[PDB]
């Protein structure tokens, strides 16, 4: 499932401020990170990074891919494929407590300036 900018936004209404992110900035982010596809897949070196999110299976979620994972979030990689993106946004939060969102690279690259086009509402 692709999302629109404003139906994400307003499952993830409670994320702003979450760490003192903005909402529009981390809207920004997935953006560039999977285009709001909740089934995005993306193979890197060896590992892969999925969902929304694009969370990696090299150290977040458990992938027969990569049996040595720390598995963080403690959940299968396929749980981040579903139409349900609760779980996604627990590991998500995981991410922000321990990493910060300098995890994800779109941040620091084009989401710091004009937040704007980022707001919805109506
Ligand atoms: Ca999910």
């Amino acid at each position: 499932k692709q999302f629109t900018k404003c139906e994400l936004s307003q499952n993830l209404y409670d994320i702003d401020g979450y760490g003192r992110i903005a909402l529009p900035e981390l809207i920004c982010t997935m953006f560039h990170t999977s285009g709001y596809d909740t089934q995005a897949i993306v193979e890197n070196d060896e590992s892969t990074e999925y969902g929304l999110f694009q969370i990696s299976n090299a150290l977040w979620c458990k992938s027969s891919q990569s049996p040595q994972s720390r598995n963080i979030c403690d959940i299968t990689c396929d749980k981040f494929l579903d139409d349900d993106i609760t779980d996604d946004i627990m590991c998500a939060k995981k991410i922000l407590d321990i990493k910060g969102i300098d995890y994800w690279i779109a941040h620091k690259a084009l989401c710091t300036e004009k937040l704007e086009q980022w707001l919805c509402e109506k």
